[PDB]
């Protein structure tokens, strides 16, 4: 059993001797062709997404909690946490055959609380938040003898986070270097004491969220610091202190160590999707934007160079915060202000000059009697090239257009507030419309609507699939009469 | 070699004779644990989004390309397809060793031609749209004796994709009845008649989406018939027509048939997405959203019940739109229309009888001069529950609130709307500021924003994630001067 | 739950549905090089040896086992056997977590009796022979509510064992026939229905040892006989009289049936060792016997054919047999009858025209006083094309030799008879000697023994490798004084 | 590309790059249950039988065939060997798709050609000898420029055989000791330097043949050296001169050696078979037999310990041989001389009185007018406590009866040579008879034939299976009339 701070060729052999695949599986190691491409290295990336939690923290929970007394088996295991680490412990509790309580806070969503139930761990719901959710933990430990399980700091979870290591060593023998997220450092401490025992020209590197970089800190201090703040877009890593024990791990076999924002983070998400399909967490993720981020920064070429997926427990709607950040750095839409005439057709007209594109954006409320002014957004697939083509194609029509593609506050807050109120108040009715979506569909709609009735209001946002849905107003196919809406008469009526 | 309209048990020795396992995998068969819970039925999903090209495609072009004569293989196979079936075409010849060209329109997203040549796969861009392309790679056919793959009509695709079936039989023997996507028929054809062969008393049920239902208008008519339209939202089975021998095999062995909407569609990718970490494409979630729709139609309880994830292609910046149609099906966030006074210090007030909680929404522009309204959005974790006890927090500390949660024009426009332009012009100056995100960072902000300045417009839209980012004006933390800003003059300024 | 007489398709159904794979294992189906090349074949191998019992038996016994019902299951289970029945009853047993009682003579060897106590069966050791021991097992199944696990005669043992057949038509499609040996029948039955199910054009024949051969006499006779005697050399198809439910399958799917000796078994041993380095048990090379008399009797060539290798279980001592029985249906060896002078030297210049060649036999006893007679072997390599040239030596070196290579009683019986006790008693000296066994080792032995004494009696039998031993007597290198030797005066002394 | 005299990290980091896995494979290590109960530790045997090539040689040939030149893989490779070494050679090449040349002597039987050429090597038949062998494969080697492929002394053979213990410390991270056979020393130094390397709290033990003892005779002067003589029973380890760089890591790597003679080698082939129903070749049982020593040597008990089954490539008929001397080592017989008088019908009195047991031996020439010697063999099951009590029943009978069991002439000599000549020539007709073997049958042919004729001869050998046959003679049921048989005329006649 390992106790206390072990030596190099202890931690080898308890990685060996850890007994994982009782619980957890060898995950695959794939290379990313499309990044390996773009970066002009070999990229792999090591899938503990496939583990039957979703993350690797089912190793390090298995190894400890296979290495206790049998007495301490028989009391049971406790630990505090709502997310991978309390699915690591509630699965491996089941495979070992040993009762584990897990403590939640109460307002803990009940999709975490059944997943952790669900892998066969009792959970006690206490605690208004995560510091009383661990103190009612510990206290259960001392009154009813329940042994604590860590999330990093302990040499047998070190030693189960290696396991990872070993495997990633023998799936490639001509790994270069190798990218980890570092929380409390247990995985990293696990992953560096391995390869610095068996091959250790490889290179070992931690990468750390900027807002959540508490070995960083402490690298800098020479031990453990508390971090004042965490940010919290990467929960498996919002450790405001590093390990005492992986620290000791990480300051001697680290190579090195780098940090990335959260807008790094999701470009990984999304590489790591297109790529080989995968969702990763934003933890999960972190350790390829760590490597995008020293790739260039060091002009590493021709090397084979590793990362691990280390998670991919993150909620569905996460996703759209993920995207959206994304496309701030992409050139998927042109933005534009087309100042046109308040002369009815005028809409139609200009539409009928785009033609068959996927128009993301057409908002409009009346302002001026003689110029209307449209936000227009249309998807692109070539980039810059396309957009000058679209502006170059519109001022050829005649038309007074400023680009706001590259305009900061378009693209994060004016294309979420065009409307409101008119300048003065109008008879008005509103209307609200759904048509199938496809290139055209909305100047075949503009088509149909025609040139009869006066457009004072006009909203239509979409992603360029499955149906468009416009809010129009008209001064005095589905269709729905939405005059004297409620939220109209509150923010949209003058 | 199977040719014409084969016999039942003519299909039962070719699938077992197709030699698939050269490049497809047996995939896994998985319980869905959560919804297996909700609805009361043992609920699998057979995962072919586990293949190397992310579907089931593979199959069908392996059989039917492994079939041909050496002749046909020595001069090679074509197709035309810029999707899934692509991939399994090209996939299949790099394994074969044959030649295979794909014709995709001139316009296909580099990504998707990159993946092709990616997987093997020659590529020839040519069409202005997909019939164009497809006209080519017939023509090219004949003049060089490209051997076409077709995407489904044909005996030896439907047999390789009856592979499948065959798996899923031994994978549990003891299924009630199987759900399957039909596009053009391949799948549905092949599962369906070697389902019949071996335990026909199991039920194997067609799902099509409602906009894109070409099997049931088969079925209807008794023949194949030509759809005027199709949905696009589900690609790989936006198919206008069924196929010949694809028709009379699901016209002999199915059972039933069932239709679903978008919406339900896309319920279904995030139930597969949270119960066993699975993205589906659109058509790879349209059986789950059948069963659903089934079983509540049927009232079937206690049965085994099996669907297919038959692919996960699917743009992760589609991810964006499946999760907005999904909100609106849920209880997330309440939604308020907030009349507070012209009084500075008024917005703080508010705020901080929302203490701490996450706001996803707060936006105002001044209009009346006695009294403001604010749009606000407050995630929910309990539900109607919770947004009912907000309301009488709301009410029992004097504010008058207008509940908007259940207005649908408000859920689907209006809370893109709000802001515009003043009531009149006013001197201001524009500002944009960014916090870490946590529950009360809005209400910080605002009490260190204080009570000096006369707040004219408001902006922030939050996902309740990493950082809050606001637009405020005043009237005459990282924080940045937007005044005059080009798209504030546009569409906001008075 | 299978019972009766069940249809094809409700056999085909029990096949798929039993959950064998808890216990069994998919065997492998290799090809036979060196067999497949010898009778212009596609010879395959079914190697059931691979199972933890080392036979199919498991099979059948877990899945009547897994059937039972929750209540059977708690009485536990019985049957009567020290043989492979018994193996796959303890081992299904103790994988379901069921109490199996398994009754065995009094006489059985204590490996056959641990080997079952270690597969997890409780052992009862009753009974002069099987019979006493059936009917005890049968009487305590009534007493104490055991229930009985035939080893053959019960729908759901015959399922059980058409898994293997599910697994056949897999592993290769494209199988022409398959040969199947048969005991009870329920091996046969089960692969017979299961066949006929899924690809009926394949034939299936059943094999018999021409002196167990129950099912070929109940075909004869129309249903089930009792066969008089059972040869004992087969021991798992020791069956007297072929089960009921069996043979109504064997009578319906069988294509055709055909005996062997026990010396084509023996063979077919050899051939499998020699070809896959498998070691079966007679019964376990049965239907390989078979399939090579099939292809000669019906000229069958250019065909994928497949047998079951269905145990392993044959003692280590049991090969002696089975290599004497090969060794005389093969020209491994010259036999010589050698008549040369008595005078000393002439052995020794004898040996010295053998010169570098493996000697086998060197035997010879004093009778006439002018010419001694020497049964001697000689190694060959070339067979008869050898045999000659050594002929042709030692006629060319003028001696008196008689071939007795094709001598059946020289080969049989004579060879272990040359000795005895000489033609009047003489005063001799009895030596054993032992030297490093290698080509020409008896000539550098006869070499050095030289000629100063009268060699009475030698006897010298070696396989040609490690070390030779010879026993010699002389009238008045390892070497012992064997002088008055008991076994020399009752059986060699004059 | 490993060269000359490396470091233990060195090799450790070739062993984890050498790529054995495109052609050899992880191979099972098993508990040998039966041995391990008796010898009071857990034995596991590690199972390189099951590599294609049925040894582990391939593994070291791969390492090195896949580390050379592009150039050098151009020109091909060579080696001299009819045995393991060729047979892991011609493999590697044909997954390599590299040209291998083997040179074996011109005598090379043709089955060990053909499994050469099977695994896809080009064969050269040159030489009288293994030494004209490698000389022509050498002076090839300089002519044509084909890289010569040793059998062991080579740090990449070394470095691939060390993949093999990568695989035991993963499949047993709790084993105490190794046991390796030990012909060259690849193995051996590879195994050692690799354990050493990463757990070398475990012993590794050599294991040489004590009559092809390289190894220790290097050990003992300090420096390789040639052996005089080597024995040929273990082929696979009959090497003359340890390596240079073999010896190198065995000295220094190495815990201990131990030597065992070729009946412990018999011996361990049978516990081999007996518990995991596997065939070794003398040296893959080396190891074993070494372990039994080592553990009786220095009373250990409780251990985890491991061997080694190197190979499995013996032919059929040598098992005959080992079998025999295992019996001489064991108590499966009771061996008589049985005097009874010369009055028709005694034969038949003393077998019914031996009963219903298997007869071995009934062995008798006419000599004395008065009494009759017999030589009779009988199977035993209790050992020595039966021998006992047949004594005791042929006693109690009157019988008078000398007890040949522990007579080692008896049981190496003189059980082939009962028969030969009567003391004068007699009128006598020869008859060979063929039963069914059972117990008892000898008695029932005996009671069949009666007492109507005085025999002068009787011969019967039986294993105790299948048919009984008798050779006798009568002074003046298949049976055949011998009379004037050559070999009795020549051997057994008066």
């Amino acid at each position: 059993p390992l106790s206390g701070a072990p030596e190099g060729a202890e931690y080898l052999r308890a990685v060996l001797r850890a007994p994982v695949y009782e619980a957890a599986q060898v995950t695959p190691l794939q290379k990313m062709e499309k990044l390996s491409s773009r970066l002009d290295n070999v990229i792999l990336v090591k899938r503990e997404d496939r583990q039957p939690v979703h993350s690797f923290k089912l190793r390090g929970a298995y190894a400890m909690m296979a290495g206790l007394t049998e007495e301490q088996k028989a009391h049971g295991v406790i630990t505090a946490s709502a997310g991978n680490h309390a699915q690591g412990v509630a699965f491996s509790s089941a495979r070992l055959g040993v009762k584990a309580l897990i403590v939640m806070p109460t307002a803990t969503a009940d999709i975490k609380v059944d997943a952790v139930r669900g892998f066969g761990g009792e959970v006690l719901l206490h605690g208004a938040n995560f510091d009383e959710a661990k103190a009612k933990a510990i206290e259960l430990s001392q009154q009813q003898g329940f042994t604590w399980v860590p999330p990093f700091d302990h040499p047998m979870v070190i030693a189960g986070q290696g396991t990872l290591a070993l495997e990633l060593l023998q799936q490639d023998a001509h790994l270069d270097r190798v990218f980890v997220p570092v929380g409390g450092g247990g995985l990293a401490a696990g992953v560096a004491v391995l390869i610095k025992q068996l091959m250790p020209q490889i290179k070992v590197i931690a990468v750390e969220a900027e807002d959540s970089a508490c070995l960083k800190a402490a690298l800098d201090a020479g031990h453990p610091v508390d971090l004042p703040r965490v940010g919290l877009f990467a929960e498996g890593v919002a450790v405001k202190r590093i390990g005492d024990e992986t620290f000791r791990l990480c300051q001697e076999y680290l190579d090195d160590i780098i940090t990335v924002d959260s807008d790094a983070i999701c470009a990984a998400m999304k590489d790591l999707f297109e790529d080989v399909r995968a969702v990763a967490e934003p933890s999960g993720a972190l350790a390829l934007a760590g490597m995008k981020k020293y790739i260039a920064l060091h002009n590493i070429r021709g090397e084979r160079l590793a990362h691990i997926l280390s998670g991919a427990n993150v909620n569905f709607h996460g996703l759209r915060y993920v995207s959206e950040r994304c496309e701030l750095g992409e050139q998927r839409e042109a933005l534009l202000a087309v100042t046109i005439p308040e002369e009815k057709g005028s809409f139609l007209k200009f539409c009928q000059l785009l033609g068959g594109r996927s128009v993301t954006e057409f908002n409009y409320r009346f302002a001026d009697a003689k110029n209307a002014c449209i936000f227009v957004g249309v998807r692109l697939s070539r980039g810059l090239e396309e957009r000058k083509e679209i502006l170059q194609m519109l001022n050829d029509g005649g038309y007074s257009v400023v680009d706001l593609s590259d305009d900061e506050m378009a693209k994060l807050h004016v294309r979420y507030m065009v409307g409101g109120r008119p300048s003065h108040p109008l008879q008005e009715r509103l209307y609200s419309f759904e048509f199938p979506e496809s290139p055209g569909a909305l100047l075949r709609f503009l088509n149909t609507l025609g040139t009869y009735w006066n457009i004072s209001l006009f909203h239509y946002r979409s992603h360029g699939t499955d149906y468009g849905r416009v809010l129009a107003a008209f001064e005095l196919y589905d269709c729905h009469d939405e005059t004297n809406n409620p939220a109209f008469r509150f923010f949209l009526a003058g």
